[PDB]
Parts: structure tokens; sequence; C-alpha cells
DNA sequence: CTGGGCGGTAGAACCATAGTGACCCAG
DNA sequence: CTGGGCGGTAGAACCATAGTGACCCAG
């Protein structure tokens, strides 16, 4: 039978991911929220889209965790973001991490219930703190659990590198490991166009060292930069998630940049972090440790440390 | 070059829009609307996902109409939409609009392949037309490759076949008058008829489809939603034909020069779409019922385009 | 893990089939054949584009009937197609066929029996009941390649004519596949719409289409007297079959399939349109033809008959 | 019209494929042209068919006359002359088929220059880095709108036995393969990559070793004699590695690609053509990249110019 | 006028979109 | 029983495919 892909979350990242599994035919897609109604409207209209893209793939809205049983795939957008009312006076983003705790506490017992073997992909933020406590309340093994972050991240930094240098968006390649958020760790070492290292374009002055560090600034706050514009990140997000749900399902084995539990890479243990993987039918397949330099070690010892000052909070 | 594709409006089907022309790599595309900063932001949202789908479409955000120069197809979704009051006061506005839209369509790209969706889109469209002055096989109004879309959709999920295994007419105009023809729906190429016969699918069963699909965007709305996905994607099925020349043939609102025994009006009717825009208008030959829904279909768009 | 396909036989066909699967990232694929070494050049060729397609298929050469183990789907173009010369038999073939079905089907049983099965190998109608027989899957996993093939020339040709998109002109020919195919004019459509329509608006004559029919009938024949041999619209059609099994799209397609009293007949297998997805055959859609449609139905039945008795 | 035409010269086994995948991935018109009588026009009859099961509208021709250039957008050119033509020609060896295959580019290019000045062409007959910069001398088009394949199919088969070997996507590898296609190319074991990693990472993690790598290093130089010994023929990957190169040119994908391509200067050599990797987009090669090269590399690149260079002036 | 207590994957209304700011009272 | 002309994007025939080897005299 086909692939069902769960939806825990059916805002606007939930609504472009449905949108791409029926593009790709990917599977049967239950778009889950709280919001009553809401999830309706949005499979609904989705679902008509099978007509023009060719497909076969049923989409359905859902206000049970009981739409969980027989889940291959399970992704998890949903959790407060922000102050959640008026009334909530003065407060700030480790506030939010015992309520997005306890969302993961009651999702995490309906996977173990409904679906103790699908893969899942967690989004919430800060996604390192919560896939780890989805793990832990899920009982899912470590390779079928995994956060986004680096597909994501790093898919800005190729994108801006591509535009200074006129080649396919694609074809430059980059590392962005240990954490999503304001702590990612950008590897100018690790940068490549064409499998060229990124070196050889500033030796011939195709990209300074100054513009590349504008660059690393942009990405790192690309986010906050279109909210600015009166905007929101949610498509980018989108194809990342379907992007590493497509190499599971399909078993493609790709090397992607995930959240993953580290035991004992880069010297860490017992905690989530990005770090490349490799994808496949059997989930994390691979978990790929970067040999970094001393200075590189520092900077993602202070995402790790980041993650757990947050970890502890939840 | 690369084709250059104009979103006139960034609002959510506007969204869908992008997002779909940078996954089938068709062109750079440019969001406008006159909300400030806001396609900016959408863009660059859009624009990374050219990584994850290995394209190469540049996606921009523009307040100018001035951005229309050069551009290879046009879609128009902006207008007001919302307010008891009476949805008939919208059209001299949004007839202001399309004013403004086709003065920059004369300047900027009278060679566009223009599609139009603000509604109701069957008057909308004639009025570009108009203010635009581009030829008649270049513009066209959205209307029965979505609301084909749902009959199809139903009926195939009835009958436990594929999607688009279904094919079927929904002319005349697009929305409350839509013409839906049981006559002309068939199923791996088989009439419907045939699956009624076997109890397969019962009249009444039909009937049901045939209500539910006229009031499709209504259901949605009430759902605390509102139909954004596949408008989006049969848009971009329209545009595609006519980028790469398929010559599918597609309903959509078009000038009648005397089919259906109507004139100096646009309605919805298949057409063959491809690299001269529209390239057939083939025209069904209605039984006198058929015919009846057809005129009903018709004096209503003259009657909102009267008011316009 | 991924689907498994094995392709019995690795002509041209095969090689088509393995390009288009890789190319659709749609399963590990094994090459068999009895010709020795052939299949694994080949897979050895095909599997390197799996970088230029971005995708993630094993492609393997084999020579063993072993290499069916844990097979998905199973695609039969094996077997002999040419003359010991000059004015002979074709029927001398049939009882040779038969021998490499009977043997196909024993490792079938043995190998993996719960595999959905397409034979290619002509005659169709008889060597995919043939195998039907001995192998002893369900009737509802075995189906031969038929339709798909010769609608899509009809369909093609149709289509130049009237300048619309290939696909978005639908038409049944059904019975057999072959030279007893029976075209049926009352159900070709164009987007939608029955040909009549364009018949009467005079963008297309009957004799354009009763020319048209006869080119359909006779486009292999066609093929190989340009000096060609017809192997890509049929790998590709296969490969139509093949995904909408695998993919659970449930595709509307012309198969032949085992008869059980549609069209007045019963064990023997005939073109008609099915409904294909992950269960296999899950609608035999019987088409409600008037007699004088029925009588070549009867026509292509019987001659599937006559061979059927010399295999 | 827009749509594209591509123009197959050559309509044997790897034009067979290429008119194949054009369709599946609606690219353009194609002409399959050959001087044989015939079997083109049978070939595009068989692939025009799959127009249906692709959901594409591409016209798919045969053709045996050099005039069917007239308006092409792309040409691809697989006809020569690959061994010792006839029984009767004794005593063949590799080199005598240059100046008959010369011949060839002189005929091609002339027409080129007659009725398809602006096309893109892309040559394939081997050996290529002597066949691209002939016909390049007979047709007359600009530098940047004539490209060799060479490293894309020679990349393509290194970078498949490394995925096999460390159970990654076959196209998370990549890997430069310069100077020439054939013998003499130049593997660079300082430019491999896995997922954008040094492949040095895994041969510290002993996931592969340095002999393995030496022994996938042979049997990328060795593959189409290994493939033909089998009693195959290599034409799939060849034709696969082709259309990706017309497909970022038709597209203006921009992605860069091992093209044997014009050198002006790059690796100390100039009015030679040799592999390396190129921007393909819309105006054709829009960059030529330069790699870096140390001092044992360059000798390697060195001994692959040189002997296109000896095969160039037997032409 | 506050201060805090609900209750919240918040809450209005702006108005060619959607991020910003979005409660309620007792006392 | 060799030799070499002509003509060749070669040429037979082996056959469950296709690469290998594939002409034809005049002396």
């Amino acid at each position: 039978p086909k692939a069902k892909i769960v939806l825990v979350g059916s805002g606007m990242i939930g609504g472009v991911m449905a949108t791409l599994i029926v593009q790709k035919n990917l599977g049967d897609v239950v778009l889950f929220d709280i919001v009553k109604n809401m999830p309706h409207g949005k499979a609904l209209d989705t679902s008509h889209t099978n007509v023009m893209a060719y497909s076969n793939c049923k989409v359905s809205g859902s206000n049970t965790y009981d739409d969980l049983a027989g889940a291959d795939v399970v992704i998890v957008t949903a959790g407060f973001t922000k102050a959640p009312g008026k009334s909530d006076k003065e407060w700030n983003r480790d506030d939010l991490l015992p309520l997005n705790n306890k969302i993961m506490i009651e999702i995490g017992g309906h996977i173990k219930k409904n679906c103790p073997n699908a893969f899942i992909i967690v989004v919430t933020n800060p996604v390192d703190v919560m896939v780890q406590l989805l793990h832990q309340h899920s009982g899912v093994p470590k390779n079928k659990i995994i956060g986004l972050g680096g597909v994501l991240d790093t898919s800005r930094l190729k994108y801006y590198i591509s535009q200074k240098l006129n080649v396919c968006p694609r074809d430059v390649n980059a590392h962005i490991v240990g954490a999503h958020g304001n702590k990612m760790v950008l590897l100018k070492r690790y940068i490549t166009v064409g499998g060229i290292p990124l070196q050889e374009f500033i030796n011939n002055k195709l990209i300074s060292d100054a513009e590349l560090e504008a660059i690393f600034d942009r990405t790192v706050n690309t986010a906050l930069e279109i909210v600015n514009l009166h905007a929101s990140p949610y498509v980018a997000p989108a194809a990342a998630i379907i992007e590493m749900a497509e190499s599971y399902l399909k078993d493609l084995k790709k090397v992607l940049i995930c959240s993953t539990l580290l035991e004992g890479q880069y010297g860490h243990s017992d905690i989530f972090g990005g770090t490349p993987v490799v994808l496949g039918a059997n989930g994390v397949e691979q978990v790929i440790e970067l040999q970094l330099n001393s200075e590189e070690k520092a900077k993602f010892d202070e995402a790790i440390a980041e993650t757990k000052r947050m970890k502890a909070l939840a």
C-alpha cells in the first residue's frame, strides 16, 4: 500500500507540504490540527490538485491523533511561536519551552500507540530541543527521528552564493551544522561550487571574503529579513522538509544535513545536533562527522551548549 | 531568454503560483502587488526553493507596473473581494484596477499572454482585453479547468479511478451559473452512462456531486479556509500548455465570436492552448436544454458587465 | 525496500525499460536473459544514468531464474520471433514459446508467486494465458501488453490531424493485440468530446479516420519495413502499466486480461480496459458493445483460440 | 516555435536513446538524421508514439538530408566511423579513422554554416577532443557555442562506482575528470567529494581505501571496454549525459558540467580543446572554469593535450 | 486606572496582504 | 594463395542478443 504521511500542524508550512506531496505523488496525506474545520478546508482544496498533477493521493483533514494509525512518516510543525495571547504580558522566547514540551509529550504518546514504526521529522522550534523531547516521549529508534535544520539553512547559503557566481543554485554545496537558529555553524572551509572549493573563486576574485561574510550574515538572519518585509518563511521550509521525507520514502540515500542524536560525534553525547547524515529506507543510515578544526569545534560547542541551556528549561 | 512570468497580485494564490513555477522550472517570476514590501518577502522565501528543486528561476518582488517590461505571461489575481451589502458594488472598483493594469500592458508587454482570475472572471477578462488592447487569442480567464477539476475529482473518488482519467466539461461562466454538462462526462474515455447502467454510480449520487462542484468555493470558505491551491495549479496548467506549446484542450473563458450564438462577450468553452495562445475554440454541439443553461450563464455575465 | 523489477529478456525492449525505470526512479531492475554476459553489460551501461537522473536504482544483469527471488513485478519479453528460409509458418513458434512460459512459470512458482506479471511475448493474448496457467498466479496479477501500445498509435495519429496534445485523444482497441484488434470508432474522444463532433465540423473526414485505422493495424509492419523494429513505444507502454501498479495510480488502461463471461467469453484472455493499482487488476471494465462491434470481438477471440490450440 | 528543434546527426544507438529521452522530457522537436536510408524514419516513427505515454508534444522525424538542419537550435553529432569500415580494410588502426571522420565534419560544418549558424553544437564522435575542434573549424560557429562530450560521461562512472562503495546517492558524489576523454583522461583524486565533503575524510575514516580508489579509477578509464567485453555496448549513459548538457543549455540552468571546450591559455594551453568544468546556460558556455592544478596534475593534463594534438595533426 | 487570572498550539481589525498586536475585570 | 580495388558513416550469419567479423577477384 501507498505511504501515509501525517502532517501534525496544518498552518502555512503544512499547507505547502500537502501541495508538494500531491505534486510529487508521494503518499496519502492527513492534515492535522487542533484548530477545528480549517484542516478540512485545506485538505479539500488541495485534493483537487490531483487532477492537474496527474496524481492519486488522498488528502484529508483531521482533528484527532487517532489518525496517526498506519502513518509512514509524521511531520511535526505545530507549536507555539510567539506570545499566545494579548494577556501574556512580558514573555520571551524561553517561555515557550514548557508549552511545546507539553505538545511533544502528547504527540509522542500517540506515536507510541499508533505508529511506533513511523519515520518522524520535527520542525517545531527550537528544533534541536524539540526533536530530542519527541524522541524521548515517542520511544522511536534514534535512526527513525530527525530535526529540520541544515537543508533549509544551507539552501539559503547555496542560493545567495549562486547568485554572486552565476551558477545553478544547487551546484553550490555548503555545510551548516550544530544547531538551527542564531548559533548555526557556517563552515566556510566546506563550501564548493560544482565540486570545486570556494577558495579557488575567491582567488580569482570572483567573490571576496567580505562579500562571503556578508552572505553568512544574511543567511543567519534570513527568517528575520523576510518577516521584516511583511511576509513569512514557509515555502522554503516546506520544500526542505519534503526533500528529507522523499529521500526516506524513495530510499535515495541522499546526504542531507539534519538535527540527529549524537552518540559522541564532535565529542558530544545524549543531545541532538545538526550534522550531514545519509537518509534512506532505513532512516538515518549514516551519521557523518565532519573533521572540524579547533575554531570550528569551538563554534559547534557553543551551538550545543545553547541547545542544552534550552533543553533544561523545557 | 527564459520566459518572464509576472504575477499581478501576490496573495495566497500568487504565492502558490511562484512555488509551482519554480518546481517545474518554468520561467523567471515577478511577484507584484500594491501592498508594499510583502511581495519582496515572499519572493525571497520562494527563491530559496530553487535549490531543493534543482531549478534556476529568478523570483522577484515588485511594487511598480514597470516590471511588466518584457513579460511573456501575465497573470492577474489582484482585486477587491470582501465587504447585507451587494457583491455587485465591487465591479466598478475592479474595473478601475483593470484600466490601470490594461494601460500598463499597452506600454510594456503588448505581446504577453494574459490570464485573468479576478472574479467575476468572465467580466474581468473582457474588461482587461478591452483596456489592454491585446489580441483576442492572447487573453483568457480561468474558469473550467478549476471547476472541472472538482467534478473530475469527486467522480473519480466514487468510481475508484485515477482522478485525471475522468474527463468532464463545465461551460458558460465560472461561478453560480456554470453549466455542468452530464452528457460530456467520460471515465477512461468511456461515457459515464455506461457506469450508471452498471450501477457503479447512480443518477442521484451524480446530482449530489454536481451541487457539490457548484458550491465548492463556498464549502471551503465555510470550513474556515479559502481556495487557492487548486486555482493556482489550474492556472499554471494553462500557462504551461502555452509556454511549452503542448496544445492541450482546456476549458477557459475566451471571446465568443458567434459560437453558441453569442458575440462581444467572454465565456467558458474548451480551447486549444499553445504557442500562439488560443489556437482553436471548440464549440460543443449542445442540445436545446444545455443551450438554455449556456444562455443564462451569458446573460449573467452581461448583467454584471453592464454595471462595470 | 524499493520495488524489485525482473525483466525476463534483455533485448532492446528490455533496454528501454531499464532506462525509463531508472529515469523514473521506479525500482531496482534485473536484466535477465539466456544469452551470456550481454545483460551484465547493459546493466552496467544503464546503472550509470542514476547519476544524470538523480536516482538510486540498482541495475544487475543475470543468467539465472534464481534472480526472480523477491520480485515485485516481472515483465516477460523473451522468446523466439524469427524464422529458421523464406515463406514459412509463424504458428510454428507457438509450441516453442510455450516451453519458455512453462519454464518461467515453473520458476515464478518457486521464486515470486506474489509478483505482478506483465507478458509481452507475441501472440500476447495466448502467451499470457499460457503463463498464467504454468505460473499459477491469481488472475488479477497477470496481464498482457496490448491496447496501451495499439491505442497510443491511434491517439497519436488523430492528434496530428487535429493539432492537439497526443494524450488529449482517447480511444479503445480491444479483443486481441495484432491483426484482429477491434478499433472502436464510437469510443474515440478528443479532450473529452466525441470525435463525431470534429467529424461533423469537417476537421477530419471518415475516410481520413479509416486510413488512420489501417495504419494503426499496420504500424509494426510499417516500422519493420522502414528497417527498424518497434521497441521504444512498447517499452514505454509497459512502463505505464508497471508504474500504475507500483504507484497505485488506478489508471484505466487497456490490457490483455482473463475473461470470465464478459463479451460472452470465458477461459480466454483478451483486450479490455482495466483499472490497474496496488491490487493488480482492480476492475475489468466491460465495454457495452453493439452486436456489430461484438462480432469483431468474437473474431479476435476465435483467432486467439485457434492459436492457443497450436501451442 | 520555440519549441526548440534538436537535430541528431547520427541516428545509431545513442541517437535512439537521445530521441526517447528528449520526448520523455518534452525538450523539443527531434530530427533523427542519418545517411542510412529509411532506418531514421522507422526509429522516429516508433519514438513519436511515446508522446502519448509521456504526456509530451514533440515532433519526431527521420531525415536523410542535411537540409533538415534548417532552424535547428541544437545539433548533436554522433555520426562517424568507429571501426574498420569493411572487411576489405585490412590492418586498420584507430588513427586511420581520423581522416574519414574529418571529412564527415567538413561536410556537417559546411551545412551548419549554411542552415543554422546560431545553433548550439555538441559533438560526440571519437576521439571527441579532436572532432569537436574540427567541427568548430569547419562550421565557423563561436567557441562558446560548441562543446564535446567528455567529462559528464566519464565522471558519471566514477561518481557511480564510488557511491556504491560508500552507499550514498550516486549524484551526491562529485568528481572531476579533465584533459581529454579516453585513455589519457585525468582523474583528479584531490577534487572528489561526497555530499560536499572531501573524499579524504572517508578515506581517513577507512570507509574506502586509497587502493580501492585507484582500482575504481582503472575501471572508470576502462568502462567502455569492460561493457563491450560483456557482449554489449555503451550507449545509454552517453545519451543520458548528452541530454544533461543539452538541457542545461535549453533551460539556462547554468549547471557546471565537464565538457570538451576551447582552451585559450587555461592550463598553459591554446588553440586546442580539452575537458574542463564549464558553465552552460542560454548563452552556451558562459564560463570556463580553470581548476587550480598542482604541478603533477598539470603534467597529466599535458599528456592528455599532447595526445589530442598528435591525433589532430593526423586529421 | 492597574494587576493578574484566565486560557491560550487565542482573542481585533487593519483591508487589493498579512504581520502586528490581538482580554477581561475587579477593586 | 597473396594482393589490393573499390567502396565503405559496408558487406554474413550466428540466432531467445548483438559484437564479431563482415568482399571479391585476378591471376
